[PDB]
């Protein structure tokens, strides 16, 4: 049956949640809720309490609201957030209002540890990619991969987050995705890993552009304007007009511009930033980089189930996504001590 909740407040609002976790104290609030780190007297486990804000208010947020709980009850891996628990206070689908999402507590974002060594970049970077091959497996695109969504912890384990604690965001942006482009490769977010992984690397931002132009300026400086090949590609004529009306600049040498870096860093790095998403060498493919050498192990880089995202394009009411994300809590089986 039903645990026993207890109610306080914290940062301008009322948590109410089970016994079972104590101490509650803020980390942080993201643009879809706040987060509290507790203490899980039931398996001795320090845990980030997420409460959504306004998870029912419009279509837009009920939607996103299931999105990101069928979401992360999905992920079972080591280098992606998953669900401990779930829970809401409400005792029937009535008075259901509040969800709050449980994962393991994480010491830090990327942001706030970067300088590193070769070594800690290629066990980061290792981490990030071995996650990545993971969520891609499953034809899920993260879209906004960049440091603030990485926690670490200080022995160095990874997690990719959906969401963390809010460094532009343009920064670690695909080139595609800033041109509107209509549909996306996985490959957006290889790109978003070779800006992380640059800047692991230089200490410096890799592009940082003031806006999407400025953006794109310095990044067609690094890799050059587009070849005739990628051209043929481009069905958007203003596109096409306006690169080939560019002045036109060919790649810059990679080992002069990440001067001292290891030589397989470099080489990985050319790999994942290249213009054209069909050629960027992908997660799985990555792993096997011999810059990963003393981490691969092609036994331990497993793969997701199949995930079901045809409720995306599905237009419901507020309450029929109300009582979807309610069934997804009533079914939550939490995983194994
Ligand atoms: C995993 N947590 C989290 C979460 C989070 C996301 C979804 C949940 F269900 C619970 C926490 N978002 N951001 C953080 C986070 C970011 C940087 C360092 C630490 C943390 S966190 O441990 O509070
Ligand atoms: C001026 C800089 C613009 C460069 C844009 C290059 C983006 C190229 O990547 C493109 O990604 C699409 C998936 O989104 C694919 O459908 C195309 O085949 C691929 O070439």
């Amino acid at each position: 049956e039903r645990p026993t909740f207890y109610r306080q407040e914290l940062n301008k609002t009322i948590w109410e949640v089970p016994e079972r976790y104590q101490n509650l104290s803020p980390v942080g609030s993201g643009a879809y809720g706040s987060v509290c780190a507790a203490f899980d007297t039931k398996t001795g486990l320090r845990v980030a309490v997420k409460k959504l804000s306004r998870p029912f208010q419009s279509i837009i947020h009920a939607k996103r609201t299931y999105r990101e709980l069928r979401l992360l009850k999905h992920m079972k891996h080591e280098n992606v957030i998953g669900l401990l628990d779930v829970f809401t206070p409400a005792r029937s689908l009535e008075e259901f209002n509040d969800v709050y999402l449980v994962t393991h507590l994480m010491g830090a974002d990327l942001n706030n540890i970067v300088k590193l060594t070769d070594d800690h970049v290629q066990f980061l970077i290792y981490q990030i990619l071995r996650g990545l091959k993971y969520i891609h497996s499953a034809d899920i695109i993260h879209r906004d991969l960049k440091p603030s969504n990485l926690a670490v912890n200080e022995d160095c384990e990874l997690k990719i987050l959906d969401f963390g604690l809010a460094v532009a965001t343009r920064w670690y942006r695909a080139p595609e995705i800033m041109l509107n482009w209509m549909h996306y490769n996985q490959t957006v977010d290889i790109w978003s890993v070779g800006c992380i992984m640059a800047e692991l690397l230089t200490g410096r931002t890799l592009f940082p552009g003031t806006d999407h132009i400025d953006q794109l300026k310095l990044i067609l400086r690094l890799v050059g304007t587009p070849g005739a090949e990628l051209l043929k590609k481009i069905s958007s004529e203003s596109a096409r007009n306006y690169i080939q009306s560019l002045t036109q600049m060919p790649k810059m040498n990679f080992a002069n511009v990440f001067i001292g870096a290891n030589p397989l860093a470099v080489d990985l790095l050319e790999k994942m930033l290249v213009l054209d998403s069909d050629k960027r060498i992908t997660a799985a493919q990555a792993l096997a980089h011999a810059y990963f050498a003393q981490y691969h192990d092609p036994d331990d880089e497993p793969v997701a189930d199949p995930y079901d995202q045809s409720f995306e394009s599905r237009d419901l009411l507020i309450d029929e996504w109300k009582s979807l994300t309610y069934d997804e809590v009533i079914s939550f089986v939490p995983p194994p001590l």
